[PDB]
């Protein structure tokens, strides 16, 4: 049955718009196969199209916004693009039609509506770019009956091992198609849909923009050669209309020009399915997917007071649909320093200078290829896998579709090397590398990231204890299937645990360090004078200078989270030897959190170093780090330490702003200094952890139940309304929020863990 659910999840999830780095495109979960991409731009002059054309996601003054209004990767979705520069409101509706043996069929409608400001007769160029990688696959444009291009539909006929036989149709579309009475029309036609069919080596097919412009430039070179000149120039839209040359190749460019409003359809028909897809199919399936999205949303994300209103519901659907709509399929080589240079052990003072010298040897090499199926923080800015972000992304996704969440976790754990390392940042293939400066591509096998993916597995275990609709819950509805998933994953989870203890070890023994345990102490590798990027809290102030004796209380808490998950999953699997080892470790972390990281003087947890005089010194910077044992749920609800942390959380003069908890206390000397990234702003991911833990305490007998209930109620309200007000005014989820003003700041489209807000609204954790 596990096998069967496997095959059905593959077939369900194979096709999608799994190219979140571009406005609209499709690819299957196959490395070397069929990819599609949409381009558009106004053309008003001989030189503006190069500057107006849209392909890869950006955010600037020229784009009002964009995002998914609805999405489910099994069914499809509707995306809205609001383009100020090109005067266009675009709708891309995508829908999946199951059948046959090759992951089924799909359809998309592209709709462009000129905004009020645009000239009514604006000319818009639209390109549908189709590419196919694979040594023994084929794709052919069926020629038109007509001389110069297509009056109707364009038909591509294709074959591969992976997809079988298929046809891809770009429909004629609705809208005015401009006509040229110029002399050139004798040789290029008056104006019509055109197709150019090309071949390049498989590894450059992704470079859609340069491949297009190279064809456009050949077109213009031909005009200059053939006496079309400034005495009598063709109109700009005809100078930029490719000469029709359909045929066979691994690239197919389908170009249309519209005057005013336009729409056209893309119909992908898997031959192994029944009848080929029609525009009527598309319209029907789009209606259906919308009804299904509506029904699932009211079940899965039932928003509780005071967020029951339609305005909060619209907000929730937008925050949710952008998070799940960010799911991409990435394939290619990763850049990795496999030197394991000894400078990376960081056992000396000044270790960051040694580590710099090792990096400057540039021993990194490309390795893989690898594949990843994952949600992303940011389409325009960070369209790739981030290890601790994904833990946050999958909490709402797992509610919606636990089986999808488990596929993504599986995809992440298939990246783990023999040692138990997954790169914190997954830059797979040249297309992914193009969005990243060379200096920042290289991953390091000694750099960890919080294991937030365990928090999702915790939600799954609690659920496992206590056809699309069926597939979505098959791994909890069939406990046999769920246990078997954990059985295969468990060894990887245990390998990572051991990797953390081996590679991120703190030094107790070699200093005057008293503690209940000689084993349990941890230090994030990879820290520089002003940063600790591996912790995920880039510039939170840490002990100065960095030191091999440093201990980080957040890292110990994360190991705590891991052991509690391994106890749970080990138990379900009856790994009794293993569960006994974990239990001793958990008891040891509970004691050493206190002996090594608790400040009675400050009333909070702190990182440690060793002094100028080689003694253990606590270093207290009141903020998120200080709360970590509480945030990761390691503290008993009756703990006096917890009560002191609730006093810090609630204190307006330290962390409590009207807009949520400040990353750093207003009292801390590093408040609003340097880049001020994690040194004051309100971050939705850590606020979410705090809201879940306050709720935990509010729903138990104990001495802080009522303090927790009050703080839970207000914190939930402050975080949701801050993100809501900003979405209302700007159309964006933001990366962080200003604790003085409430404004969203840094990066837009952060869906992204800011989308945790859908879960905070639905409550009942
Ligand atoms: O140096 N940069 O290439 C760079 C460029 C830009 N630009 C691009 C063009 O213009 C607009 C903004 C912005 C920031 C950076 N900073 C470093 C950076 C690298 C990768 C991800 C993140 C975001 N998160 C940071 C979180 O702290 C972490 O926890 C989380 O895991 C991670 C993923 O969400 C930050
Ligand atoms: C989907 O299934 C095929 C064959 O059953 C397999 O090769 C592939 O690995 C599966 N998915 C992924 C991305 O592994």
């Amino acid at each position: 049955l596990h096998s069967e659910i496997g095959r059905l999840n593959n077939q369900s999830l194979l096709w999608g718009p799994y190219r979140p780095n571009i406005y609209f495109g499709t690819r299957p979960r196959i490395g070397k196969s069929l990819m599609t991409g949409l381009m558009w731009g106004k053309i008003e002059s001989y030189t503006d199209f190069q500057h107006t054309v849209r392909y890869t996601c950006e955010q600037n003054e020229g784009m009002k916004g964009y995002g998914w209004d609805e999405y489910d990767p099994r069914r499809g979705g509707i995306q809205s693009i609001h383009d100020i520069q090109n005067g266009l409101d675009i709708t891309t509706s995508f829908v999946k039609i199951p059948g046959g043996a090759h992951g089924g069929s799909w359809a998309a409608r592209i709709k462009g509506t000129l905004n009020d400001d645009a000239p009514k007769d604006q000319k818009t160029i639209v390109v549908f770019y189709v590419s196919q990688e694979g040594e023994n696959s084929e794709l052919e444009a069926v020629p038109s009956e007509n001389e110069f291009g297509y009056e109707g539909d364009v038909i591509l006929k294709g074959r591969s091992e992976a997809l079988g036989n298929y046809k891809l149709v770009v429909t004629k579309g609705k809208g005015v198609i401009p006509q040229s009475d110029h002399d050139l029309s004798r040789l290029r036609g008056p104006g019509q849909t055109v197709v150019q069919s090309l071949t390049y080596p498989d590894e450059v097919l992704w470079q859609a923009k340069p491949i297009l412009f190279q064809q456009l430039k050949a077109g213009i070179d031909w005009l200059v050669e053939n006496k079309y000149d400034v005495a009598d120039p063709p109109p700009p839209w005809q100078v930029y209309l490719l000469a029709n040359k359909p045929g066979s190749g691994n690239v197919h460019i389908v170009q249309k020009v519209f005057e005013g409003d336009f729409e056209f359809d893309i119909l992908f028909s898997s031959e192994s399915a029944g009848k080929e897809v029609t525009s009527k199919d598309l319209e029907r399936e789009v209606k259906q997917a919308t009804e299904v999205f509506g029904e699932r949303f009211a079940r899965v994300f039932d928003l509780k007071a005071p967020f029951q209103g339609d305005n909060y519901k619209k907000f929730g659907k937008s925050m949710f649909s952008n998070l799940i709509g960010g799911i991409g399929y990435f394939y290619g080589h990763s850049l990795v320093d496999r030197s394991y240079a000894p400078e990376y052990d960081e056992e000396n003072e000044g270790f960051w200078e040694d580590a710099a010298e090792a990096r400057a040897r540039h021993q990194e090499a490309l390795e893989g290829p690898y594949e990843l199926f994952t949600s992303i923080p940011s389409r325009p800015f960070f369209p790739r896998g981030f290890l601790w972000d994904e833990g946050f992304h999958l909490l709402p996704i797992a509610d919606w579709d636990i089986d999808l969440a488990l596929e993504i976790i599986k995809s992440w754990y298939n990246l783990m090397d023999e040692d138990g390392w997954i790169a914190r940042e997954q830059i797979l293939g040249a297309e992914a590398r193009s969005k990243v400066p060379k200096e920042f591509q290289t991953q390091y096998p000694h750099y960890a990231n919080p294991p937030t993916l365990f928090l999702v597995l915790d939600n799954f275990v609690e659920r496992l204890r206590k056809l699309d609709e069926t597939l979505s819950t098959a791994s909890v509805d069939n406990p046999e299937v769920g246990l078997e998933y954990l059985r295969r994953l468990y060894p990887l989870l245990r390998r990572q645990f051991d990797w953390f203890r081996k590679t991120q070890a703190g030094d107790i023994k070699s200093y005057d360090r008293e503690a209940y345990s000689t084993k349990e102490a941890y230090r994030w590798r990879g820290r520089t004078v002003s940063h600790c990027l591996t912790s995920g809290l880039d510039d939170y102030p840490r002990p100065q200078p960095p030191h091999p004796g440093e201990l980080h209380v957040d890292l110990m808490s994360w190991v705590g989270v891991m052991v509690k998950s391994l106890i749970s999953i080990g138990s379900l699997l009856g790994a009794t030897e293993d569960v006994e080892f974990y239990t001793k470790v958990l008891d040891a972390i509970e004691h050493n959190l206190d002996d090594l990281h608790w400040s009675e003087k400050e009333g909070c947890y702190c990182d440690a170093t060793i002094d100028e005089f080689e003694e253990h010194k606590l270093v207290c910077h009141k903020g998120y780090i200080s709360l970590f044992p509480f945030l990761t749920g390691l503290l008993k609800p009756d703990s006096p330490k917890l009560g002191k942390l609730l006093a810090l959380i609630g204190d307006e003069s330290e962390l409590w702003s009207p807009y949520g908890l400040r990353s750093l206390s207003k009292k801390d000397e590093f408040y609003g200094t340097a880049e001020n990234y994690w040194r004051s702003p309100v971050w939705i991911n850590i606020n979410y952890l705090a809201i879940v833990q306050l709720y935990n305490i509010a729903t138990q007998d104990g001495p802080y139940k009522e303090t927790a209930r009050d703080l839970y109620t207000r914190l939930r309200k402050n975080i949701v309304e801050t993100v809501y007000r900003n979405w209302e005014e700007t159309g964006f989820a933001w990366e962080q929020y200003n604790p003085e003003t409430g404004k969203g700041q840094r990066t837009q489209h952060f869906t992204g863990w800011t989308s945790l807000v859908v879960k905070i609204m639905s409550g009942h954790h």
